[PDB]
């Protein structure tokens, strides 16, 4: 697999990095347990997501949110996030998501998992900013995703 490995150089244009590191910030500030309900939808469209924490496999919505494991997952999703959304640096991406990638093929979380988080924070941008939603937000969103998604899992030992 890995065709062209790690490179990415200047990753974005500027304008895209705007408005990705504006909206990531306009949905953390103005929707306060965004994450965790992000993980609380996954689950529904996909039952299996559930199970690949064993422990909590199993659990409503309810006591899915109140869960030592299911929010420190969400708290570690969400600084990743903020710490790439600082800068947009396409290579401190690397060290970033090295264990993360290892300890997700261990439990193996893949590529329809990852997918599927892209399409449900997408729907949460979407709900977040409403008809000014206007797509080079989306495209800005998945040129992002692309260039995240380009270095991702195994290389586990
Ligand atoms: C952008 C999305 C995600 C990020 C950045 C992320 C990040 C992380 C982090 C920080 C770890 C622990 C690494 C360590 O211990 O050093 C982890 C573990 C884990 N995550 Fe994720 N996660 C994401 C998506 C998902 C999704 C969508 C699933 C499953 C459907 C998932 C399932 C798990 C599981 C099962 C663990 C268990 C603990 C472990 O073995 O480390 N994650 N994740």
């Amino acid at each position: 697999g890995g065709t062209l490995a790690i490179q990415a150089q200047g990753d974005l244009t500027l304008a895209q990095k705007k408005i990705v590191r504006k909206t990531w910030h306009q949905l953390m500030r103005n929707k306060t347990s965004f994450v965790t309900d992000v993980f609380i939808r996954i689950f529904a469209y996909d039952p299996s997501a559930q199970n690949k924490f064993p422990q909590m496999a199993g659990m409503s919505a309810s006591q899915l949110r109140s869960s030592r494991q299911m929010q420190a997952h969400a708290i570690r999703v969400s600084s990743i996030m903020s710490e790439y959304v600082e800068e947009l640096d396409s290579d401190i991406l690397p060290e970033l998501l090295a264990t993360l990638a290892r300890t997700h093929d261990l439990n193996k979380v893949g590529a329809d998992h990852y997918n599927l988080f892209a399409k449900v924070l997408m729907e949460a941008l979407q709900a977040e900013l409403g008809s000014d939603f206007n797509e080079k937000t989306r495209d800005a969103w998945a040129k992002a995703f692309s260039v995240v998604q380009a270095v991702l899992l195994v290389k586990h030992g």
